[PDB]
């Protein structure tokens, strides 16, 4: 079963909204990050450290929990790198789920 991500909510969002992160079809034991996404660049993807979750996926590869998603947050790196403010009224930002490898379901769109 290939990995996948759904966001209820997803669109009509507003700052400070609690969506429900839930996957399925992940590898079985494996943790994966579940954070706010935007690519800012080829190449380059932005996340929102201000408000982070990590699930661990059970025997049958599914998995849930909540995120707290924002309008605008000061944007990373996942190194640690600060890039900017990332804008989601403007930008394409989304929820994913990605493992220590930077693999997993999709990203999720989500609009505010």
């Amino acid at each position: 079963a290939a990995p996948t991500a759904t966001v209820t909510p997803s669109s009509g969002l507003s700052d400070g909204t609690v969506v429900k992160v839930a996957g399925a079809g992940l590898q079985a034991g494996t943790a994966y990050w579940v954070a706010q996404w935007a690519r800012v660049d080829t190449g380059v993807w932005a996340y929102n450290p201000a408000d982070n979750s990590s699930v661990t996926a059970d025997a049958n590869g599914s998995a849930s929990t909540s995120l707290t998603v924002r309008r605008s947050f000061e944007g990373f790196l996942f190194d640690g790198t600060r890039w900017g403010t990332v804008d989601c009224t403007t930008a394409a930002c989304q929820v994913g789920l990605s493992d220590a490898a930077g693999n997993g379901p999709e990203g999720v769109a989500i609009s505010f």
